[PDB]
DNA sequence: AGACCTTTT
RNA sequence: AAAG
């Protein structure tokens, strides 16, 4: 249909070129708008393109090209490993990737745009075939509804299915099938596609003799597809997400080396419940292999990986003596029947470790639930409310103290954000025109030369267009904090020493609050949740009871595996395979909490349908034999295509529920818990084969939850009190009866105290030594009267320009500014033995002679009260060495000047600040070194 | 006698001019009169009422013909005017040294030299009576080569008098002594102004008359306290003396005095809670506050009325009240507990985080002794030193690769954050930093590289040999699974004997593994000193979940029949801190041994009992027989404290000769150490050890009036025949000795000159203006010559110290200046009039540029350490790339305050290496939820 | 053959 | 300069 002819065409005279030259060779092509299937321009294979290690190289002078604009270039590592490395390189793999509908011509339905090549993590099945054969695309759904589409026939859903699975697709010298998706402004899925065929292929190992694989074949390497028949074909399509899982391969285990356990932990109750879902241990030695191929400084207590079939967490074993290296799998991890042969079947591969805890906060998400469940609920808002306050208070306030010595002011500048991955990329502090392009980094390094925030009023304003954007910010984000709160991977008690309703924490550091410190948790009550929390007894009350036995176990929170149900299903249905739950021991959100019962779930089947239609069921349909199991895999794949590419339940039902709940001010009302249960079969859709449409939608809406199609808009979802009277959802309250007066009162104050000759000015005498020293020489001079007079008059030309291009008003803001710097840069002494020793010349800098200094000196008196900021984008970077040479004192102390790189890589001493201040108010002997 | 001649005119005169003088400018006045031998008593004299209202030293000094020191730091001298010597807890001390006088002419027999106004951490006594009402000095101990004549005839017993029996009068006070202890040797003396012309029978020059006699009285409570020893009662002067910070003023209903201390399960009597109660929560608490802490201390090392000792928090304290307890093991007079200065909580020390150890000489003997395979011992021990001596080396090699890596290398080999906040600034000697390590980031910070520029390689080699000289010396072999640690008893008997409890309050790294706690394992534990092989235990950690809070503390069981505490070499738990030691390598080879059968000494040991009471019925009662009697302590307590000490001739006594044995367990070696543990605790137990003593034990049971030769390790060599056989030769000669001169060839062989065509392209600059030039040449050439007279003056083997002798000759490098040479408009360029700092202008780089090419190679160490400064800003402006970012000059203070990033470094070289596409490192690139997978399935 | 050690305020 |  339209579809056909969208792939871009493989000239045949690159059929000898490695495809990563007709990777970018068929990239510049695109971009540059040019048919290669021509003899117009009469191209043929420059062999200089085997063996290069530059992509420019390979672009690099005929008339089609000539002028046209250049795409993104692929990274030298990557190309070099492309060409060189058969696409691997120290665990990373060069990754083939591609991704939209504009012209409404009835005779190509997309625009391809092939992505450069890059490194991305491997997985198993590229560290078993090869990346070179795997392709990835990003394709917007047919069932989406924002319209941007030509969508407007019946079968196109099914069209577009056909066109990816039916049969192969040619692009490279390559016949890519595709054997995977899933869903990643329009609504985009990712397509992965597997070379089962090429040109450089053996008809039957490196890049360039790849033998013909099937798809059908590889699947059935991944699967073992001959024993899992039984399984529902679309969950069996699901398990090709863990042959596509980035995991780091840490290992290789013998088959003497694995137990597999043919039963869960069950429960003691006799209830046949496991209590041991995705959880397994590993032996001391093989997590320390972790941490050695890692690079971890700690042997990890747990991961979360996949082992052949097996997914889930494996925790060490606290009763490991030895140190020989073992693994074992249960049920519950074990996603299909595997033979754990093929050694990439038997490697441990990692997908994270538990790492140290950072401080979660509380998510506004959790506080319907936790207010269902407060004994007091109107105690529990008031004290929200006061955190609340006095977190906003302390904020604001400890910014305008730090603002009056200017040491303390570098901290809180460094503290409140960060520049450090920016300082790593570019080598240094990135500059645009003659200050840092932040207004972080333009703050300590004016300061770092001398300047005063309370003196120099050009710091003063930028330090109050943070603080007001921050304040902007703190009202469209409401933040909880709670310091005695962490996500915490969740491990199952495998040494029954944990009782029903007690957990195990143990941090593997210092964890700090303000005024308390942990390195775990003993004799007090914790709340233990999953985010999104959704039924009232998705919220745990326990207790934390450290045990001896397990204290090498860090960085985890253990569950007890007594009792009749595991913690870890009473948390929205959870389990230990990679599940984090939110912990918090904060006092004042525990003793308030009173625990639910486990809800009485609907019977959702009239609205929900599963289709549990197994592979060898839809194998029948074709036969018995390899043909038969080969093209029952192609259906699958199709099949489950159709299901993939279905519109997102999951996210419209969760809205419901958030404006349902909203609007009814209860979560545990009858239509909370029906919609509560209904978000939760629907997490897996494509999984467990749920299919749910618009119209079973409609039903369950009208006829359970109340009738409303269409719900409206929570009033915490705008940045302005729209209601009537108070507010009163909880959320509703926080944000405008308590931090939105709260910031305002601030923001008040901030312009009251914007509103005397007793404060920060633009003018500074030191800035304006250089125009003044040479007044007093071309004073009695004629020469260096015409070279002032000259230079005075262009940086008025210059400061015109500024007006002009920057200041009033198409071209990008940094380019504009750049222009203006150009010419500033150009006045010069050469344009007008005193001018050779203001040029320096022998500095390959000129940015660093002593022309920059006067001409800086020369603008800023000229222009420090009319037009502040030219001076300073201009100029401050001179402006400061200026001040840092004129606040030298001989004796007190020597300046020092850094390198652009050497500068980046410092930081502000917390200690010497605290020290510092301390000496100054008279604390001067305190307690040293803690 | 006369000593008595010599010993009349000693202090400083106090003239009639300076009465109506604060004591702050009459103790400065004075010294300046001193140091300039003008004389106080000199007619050839008015106060300057501009002094009493100074905040400046130099204002009361510039206050003439005759006039052609160390100056008091001006916050100092502000609150010695104005803050009533006190500011935040810090005292203003009024300090002097005395030495003996060359002068033999029976003049003063001592030379005083007022040391200038300091501030020190306030005491009990400086708190409740006044900081301007005590003088400490140092004194030359009577009892001691270089002893003058007049002090060696006859002396001691005449200085003792003129110390006790009368006040001496200085800067308009009269001064009673009360306490001495030892800092030739010297002594250290305390006095106490008792009377003064300002002085009346409060404000610090309106002070009511108050006796030496009184001030101990109220400190001491002698009335309830004349069953005492005195010699013991004089001791416990220094609990009022500690440095302490005060904390809070508990109320009486709020402290708990327990009347019997906890005791053995078995009935033995022995104390198992010696020196340690427990407090409240909040009271560690404020605590915290007070003392600005992160976190609330487990236990402190304090003091509180008559207690001395560690206090720990109640883990059973669920309340908030404030609330202490004292024992009777902590009680060291009896107290009432009325003043509020005796109610107030003195902290000197808090548990803190432990760092780790490294294995001294005085354990290895013993650790020997109790191995159960020597061999095997000796192996490990110096396996240990030979690795951690390759990755010391390994670490730093590797580093010095990369500046940005060196860089934080240095800053992590040195702390320097206390001198910086000190001076707010890196304090520079000349053109370049003090110190070396601070000279290397500096440099490197302007874009030297450390294996490009020979200046900065040769600093590092000289460092690294320094510390590998050091290691040769002390054998400090750094044990990662070690740590000194407070020691605490459990209060709630949940430890059994043979287990202690060690929690940590953060994670202790040692290489591979790291840890919060130790449990399920054997630990080493022992005080320092160690010397009878029973001075080292093995015990078994157990981690108590009902202990958890307490942390960064060792906790020791209060069951069993001897507390362990006590077989540590007869220690307690009042501040006492313990070597523990968890290294598998050295722990199970250990076998523990029985306490020490100690042979009785009384024959040698003399124990001076007298109480208070019997020193008192030569007097009668009534206040008057007191305060004499009191009078009487102090002396005779003198008399015994400034007696000669022999612990030191005692101790080098059984290391020469356990050397000679190579046995730390024969019969002269538990002698020896049966002896030097009562001599420790001579000064308070009273115990008289004269040299005819020392020498009676000598010949009747060790060796004689033999003069023992030092040990083969005391020496740089092994001149010793044969191979070396005891356990610190064998480690010094043949394990530290090859392995450091095996490290130190491959260290140079991996590091670079010192000549920079950048440092050298103003010299260059001016090249090509002088040839054009007559008049430049004139300059250029002028400048160059008298750079050559500053490096002669620089250069040879001089009393000056070396930083005056250094600043003299930097002070006439800073003296060459565009002097007269007559084009102006240049010479003004040059000169940069308008800049403060004259060594921050133009002239200056060229200054330190000529220089680097006159004498690159010649004397190097001149250029560098006059114009460093100057070079670090030439090589930042000559390494500068257009659009390759912007250096910067940040001013001494800003650049104080700054520190290197490890992460900065860790993800730049990770990202330059090639291999920063793998695992996030969480340490290195930091809901608060951080990596959690690299994709999504 | 000649007067202690340890780690921190 | 402390403390053990
Ligand atoms: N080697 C050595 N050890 C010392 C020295 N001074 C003190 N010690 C040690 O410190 C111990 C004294 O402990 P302290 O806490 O001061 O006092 P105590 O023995 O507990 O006695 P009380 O003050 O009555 O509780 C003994 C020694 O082990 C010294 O100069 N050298
Ligand atoms: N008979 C069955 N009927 C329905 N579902 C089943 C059946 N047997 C197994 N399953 C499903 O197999 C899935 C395998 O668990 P899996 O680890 O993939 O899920 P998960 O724990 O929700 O994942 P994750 O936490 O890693 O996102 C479960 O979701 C479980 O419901
Ligand atoms: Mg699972
Ligand atoms: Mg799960
Ligand atoms: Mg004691
Ligand atoms: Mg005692
Ligand atoms: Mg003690």
């Amino acid at each position: 249909a339209r579809l056909r002819n969208i792939w871009p065409k493989f000239p045949k005279w690159l059929h000898e070129a490695p495809l990563a030259v007709a990777w970018e060779v068929t990239r510049l092509f695109m971009h540059c708008k040019v048919d290669l299937e021509d003899e117009s321009l009469g191209l043929k294979y420059d062999p200089s393109w085997s063996t290069a290690r530059d992509v420019t190289d390979i672009w690099k002078r005929l008339d089609a090209f000539r002028g046209k604009p250049f795409p993104e270039k692929p990274p030298n590592d990557v190309f070099v490993t492309a060409m060189t490395g058969n696409f691997e390189s120290k665990g990373s793999a060069v990754v083939l990737s591609a991704v939209d509908y504009p012209d409404n011509s009835p005779t190509p339905l997309y625009l391809v745009k092939l992505k450069p090549l890059m490194f991305e993590q491997g997985c198993r099945l590229t560290r078993r075939f090869g990346p070179d054969r795997f392709f990835e695309i990003l394709i917007p759904s047919p069932t989406s509804t924002s319209p941007s589409p030509p969508v407007s026939q019946p079968g196109a859903v099914e069209e577009v299915i056909q066109w990816l699975t039916m049969g192969q697709h040619s692009l490279v010298g390559r016949q890519w099938r595709a054997f995977f998706a899933k869903d990643a402004p329009i609504i985009k899925e990712r397509v992965h596609f597997f070379a089962e065929t090429g040109i450089t292929f053996r008809p039957d190992e490196p890049v360039e003799q790849r033998t013909e694989f099937k798809v059908s074949q590889m699947l059935d390497w991944l699967l073992q597809l001959d024993n899992n028949t039984w399984q529902p074909h679309l969950k069996l399509f699901s398990r090709i997400q863990l042959g596509l899982s980035k995991t780091y391969a840490i290992m290789t285990l013998e088959p003497h080396q694995i137990r597999h356990h043919k039963t869960d932990l069950l429960s003691p109750s006799g209830t046949g419940e496991v209590m041991n879902d995705g959880v397994g241990r590993m032996s001391r030695s093989v997590a320390k292999r972790i941490r050695d191929v890692l690079g971890l400084g700690d042997v990890p207590s747990a991961v979360q990986g996949r082992f052949g079939s097996a997914k889930g967490m494996w925790v060490i074993d606290v009763d490991d003596t030895g140190d020989e290296d073992w693994i074992e799998t249960y049920p519950s991890q074990r996603k299909w029947e595997c033979d754990f042969v093929d050694k990439h079947q038997r490697t441990l591969e990692v997908r994270s470790v538990a790492s140290e805890l950072k401080s979660a906060g509380l998510n506004l998400q959790l506080l319907p639930v936790l207010e269902d469940r407060a004994r007091d609920k109107v105690k529990m808002r008031q004290a929200i409310g006061d955190r609340l306050i006095n977190d906003l208070q302390r904020q604001f306030s400890e910014q305008k103290h730090a603002l009056n010595r200017p040491v303390e002011f570098r901290q809180w500048v460094y503290e409140s954000y960060s520049s450090r991955a920016t300082r790593v990329s570019h080598g240094r502090v990135p500059f645009l025109a003659g200050l840092p392009d932040s207004q972080e980094e333009t703050l300590n390094f004016l300061m770092n030369s001398g300047f005063d925030p309370k003196k120099q009023k050009y710091l003063q304003d930028i330090a109050w267009d943070l603080q007001k954007r921050k304040c902007d910010t703190l009202k469209s984000k409401l933040n909880i904090r709670v310091g005695r709160s962490a996500y915490i991977y969740m491990i199952a008690d495998f040494w029954g020493v944990l009782e029903e309703n007690e957990v195990h924490v143990g941090f593997s550091s210092k964890f700090r609050d303000e005024e308390e410190s942990f390195t775990l948790l003993s004799d007090c009550d914790v709340l233990v949740a999953r985010s999104p929390a959704h039924f009232p007894s998705d919220i745990q009350r326990v207790r934390a009871v450290f045990k001896p036995e397990l204290h090498s176990l860090k960085d985890v929170i253990i569950f007890s595996t007594k009792g009749d149900v595991p913690l870890a299903k009473k948390l929205s249905g959870g389990d230990y395979d990679g599940d984090m739950a939110w912990v918090c021991w904060d006092p004042e959100i525990v003793d308030g909490f009173v625990n639910a019962e486990m809800p009485l779930e609907p019977d959702l089947s009239r609205y929900l349908k599963k289709d549990k239609t197994t592979f060898k069921q839809l194998m029948a349909s074709h036969g018995t034999g390899s043909a038969a199991k080969e093209q029952t895999t192609y259906d699958m794949i199709q099949k489950s295509f159709h299901f993939a590419l279905q519109p997102n339940f999951l996210g419209m039902c969760t809205n419901y529920k958030e404006r349902l709940c909203y609007i009814n001010n209860s979560v545990s009302n009858k239509p909370a818990i029906i919609l509560s249960s209904l978000v939760g079969n629907l997490v897996d859709q494509s999984k467990q084969g749920i299919v749910f449409n618009e119209a079973s939608w409609a039903q369950l809406r009208r006829e359970l939850l109340g009738g409303a199609l269409s719900l409206p808009d929570p009033m915490y979802k705008s940045d302005s009190w729209l209601g009537r009277g108070e507010p009163t959802h909880i959320i509703d309250y926080l944000k405008f009866s308590i931090a939105r007066p709260a910031i305002d009162k601030e923001l008040e104050a901030f312009h009251n105290a914007m509103k005397t000759e007793d404060g920060a000015h633009f003018w500074d005498p030191d800035l304006a030594s250089y125009y003044t020293f040479f007044k007093e020489i071309s004073d009695k001079s004629r020469s260096s009267a015409l070279l002032f007079t000259t230079l005075k008059n262009r940086i008025g030309e210059v400061e015109k320009e500024y007006g002009r291009l920057v200041k009033n008003k198409k071209d990008p803001y940094p380019v504009r500014v750049n222009q203006v710097y150009e010419k500033w840069c150009a006045i010069t002494p050469e344009a007008m033995k005193v001018i050779r020793l203001l040029e320096l010349s022998f500095l390959a800098d000129r940015e660093m002679n002593t022309w920059a200094l006067l001409r800086a000196s020369t603008a800023f008196k000229l222009y420090y009260h009319k037009s502040p900021k030219f001076v300073w984008q201009m100029a401050g970077r001179q402006l400061a060495y200026i001040k840092a040479q004129m606040t030298s004192r001989p004796g007190e102390g020597a300046p020092a000047l850094m390198t652009a790189f050497m500068y980046a890589g410092l930081m502000p001493d917390k200690k010497f600040t605290k020290q510092y201040v301390a000496r100054l108010e008279g604390d001067g002997s305190e307690y040293p070194d803690p």
